[PDB]
């Protein structure tokens, strides 16, 4: 389906604001987000993701603490390891960019 639809994906106050502020990003460094991302067959909540891999400490964190399968339990995507590996990907295909740009104050935190 269409990126719009990671809008649906929770009711958090703040993933409006996160959401337009991650696509304007991505239209800036010129790969604009016109699909929802997705892992296999499942949607993937980017934003969620993007969340919770901070509350983990970012990637090499995700990585160190081998938390790539329990999040993908937690943003239903699948449970296997081969859906762990996958979200890894997505995570570095479509946000490591931005935590990085953020973490070095070149883009201001959301
Ligand atoms: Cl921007
Ligand atoms: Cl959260
Ligand atoms: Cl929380
Ligand atoms: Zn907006
Ligand atoms: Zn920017
Ligand atoms: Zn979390
Ligand atoms: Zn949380």
């Amino acid at each position: 389906e269409k990126i719009t639809k990671v809008y649906e994906l929770g009711n958090e106050p703040e993933r409006k604001l996160w959401v337009d502020r991650y696509l304007t990003f991505m239209e800036e460094r010129g790969s604009p987000v016109s699909s929802l991302p997705a892992v296999g067959k499942k949607p993937l909540d980017l934003f969620r993701l993007y969340v919770c891999v901070k509350e983990i400490g970012g990637l090499a964190q995700v990585n160190k603490n081998k938390k790539w399968r329990e999040l993908a339990t937690n943003l239903n995507v699948g449970t296997s390891s081969s859906a762990a590996s996958s979200l890894k990907k997505q995570y570095i295909q479509y946000l490591f960019a931005f935590e990085c740009k953020i973490e070095r104050g070149e883009e201001p935190p959301p």
